[PDB]
């Protein structure tokens, strides 16, 4: 099973200057809960943004750099390699990988950041015409989590004759 895992704002911004534009602890907890025990596939720039592999899960980094070899990270050099990874694979970012994989994945776990941030990287456009909302859950707010956000689980709709 192959899934997208992403947070994007009301304009589909996902990043600014190789960082998340928002500070939202709850969403990182969301990521931790969904991806723990499973596999993360991310592009080279996304990895360097995090700097280290995330614990208790397989970290896979896609890069053309044959010299890439980081402790705790498996490396792949093409998209085709993704499909031979076992278990639940989460496409973890960033913009380039999302663009390459949005037409290939079974489902998407999207955190809609209900605000407008300055960004320089975006999630590709998509329509709910093509995706069923398996679940939609408002994130709870507090003094440490102040930006409204909604957790979506979207599943690709089957094309049928009507
Ligand atoms: N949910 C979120 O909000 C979220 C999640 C993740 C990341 N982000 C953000 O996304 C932004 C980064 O996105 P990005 O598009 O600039 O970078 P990216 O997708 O993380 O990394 C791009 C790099 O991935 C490698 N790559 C991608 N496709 C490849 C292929 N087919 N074959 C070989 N290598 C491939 C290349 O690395 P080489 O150049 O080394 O070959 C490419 O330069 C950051 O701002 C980050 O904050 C946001
Ligand atoms: C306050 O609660 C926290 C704070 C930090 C974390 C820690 C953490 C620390 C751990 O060890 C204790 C651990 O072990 C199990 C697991 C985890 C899990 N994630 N963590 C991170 O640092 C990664 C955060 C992060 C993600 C993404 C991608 C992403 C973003 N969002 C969406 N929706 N999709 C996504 N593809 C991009 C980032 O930059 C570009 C980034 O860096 C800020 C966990 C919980």
């Amino acid at each position: 099973t192959l899934s997208i895992l992403v947070a994007h704002d009301l304009q589909r911004v996902i990043g600014f200057e190789n960082q998340l534009p928002w500070h939202l602890p709850n969403d990182l907890k969301h990521v931790k809960k969904l991806s723990t025990g499973h596999t993360l596939v991310m592009g080279r720039k996304t990895f360097e943004s995090i700097g280290k592999p995330l614990p208790n899960r397989r970290n896979v980094v896609l890069t053309s750099d044959t010299s890439f070899n980081v402790e705790g990270v498996d490396v792949i050099h093409s998209i085709e390699d993704i499909y031979q990874l076992p278990g639940h694979v989460f496409i973890f970012g960033g913009q380039t990988l999302f663009e390459e994989m949005i037409d290939k994945v079974d489902d998407m776990y999207i955190t809609v950041i209900e605000g407008k941030f300055r960004g320089d990287t975006f999630f590709p456009p998509y329509t709910f015409e093509d995706w069923e909302v398996a679940s939609s859950v408002e994130g709870k707010l507090d003094e440490k989590n102040t930006i409204p956000h909604t957790f979506l689980h979207l599943i690709r709709k089957k094309l049928v004759p009507r």
